[PDB]
DNA sequence: GCGACGCCCTGTCGCTGAGAAGCGTTTGCGTCGC
DNA sequence: GCGACGCCCTGTCGCTGAGAAGCGTTTGCGTCGC
């Protein structure tokens, strides 16, 4: 039961899913079925999240929406989706979630 | 895909699992379906495996046929079996199969 | 001390259930003679 | 050094793919006045 992590290329980023990066954590849309969720928040919603392009990651620990990107790591999302090596804080071992920082 | 950990009670421990315990690594019968996988020889087969009691454990790390708990840690399963507090070996911590000894 | 209301950077954790398995290439050792 | 054949305690590792996710109870802070 766990979502197959595909790794998009940088040149396949289109406007609309940058477009589609939240801007404000209350502006997130929900849906139980085409949402995505945030491993930071935890919140399974249809705004753009990041994509991690280390072949080793799994499963949806490398999917951060924007508010939490920024917030909790200084970093944008349209940066890290044009970014061909960008990594997720979880493979970099610098997640600060409620979960990774007590582990 | 991970195959649920039930814990059986020693009270509902039947003769014939007892005598169906593997006493030679040659006499195994393999089947895909009905078979047991022995977590130290990673062999699919019918033999009576171990069942780790510790509510904590899952999937299939806690079941070790007769000859391997006999041989790779100095344990009978007939008295794993009877043994309401007995855990596996990667519960306690001193798993040595091929996986778990270089991790 | 517990939570209101402004401020600016517009934000977060709890909980359950989760945490592989098994086919394939798989079976000890020591002392010999290839 | 690589693998045969006896011995006794009758035996084991490699590899692929595996390694949660998301609903619920969820949103910063400081300084006030309850
Ligand atoms: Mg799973
Ligand atoms: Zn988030
Ligand atoms: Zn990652
Ligand atoms: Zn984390
Ligand atoms: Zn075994
Ligand atoms: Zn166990
Ligand atoms: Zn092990």
């Amino acid at each position: 039961m766990t979502l197959p992590h595909i790794i998009r290329p940088v040149e396949e980023v289109t406007e609309e899913e940058i477009r589609n990066i939240c801007s404000n954590s209350r502006e997130k849309i929900y849906n139980r079925s085409l949402g995505s969720t945030c491993h930071q928040c935890r919140q399974k919603t249809t705004d753009t999240k990041t994509n991690c392009r280390n072949p080793d990651c799994w499963g949806i620990r490398g999917q951060f929406c924007g508010p939490c990107l920024r917030n909790r790591y200084g970093e944008e999302v349209k940066d890290a989706l044009l970014d061909p090596n960008w990594h997720c804080p979880p493979c970099r071992g610098i997640c600060n979630c409620s979960f990774c920082r007590q582990r």
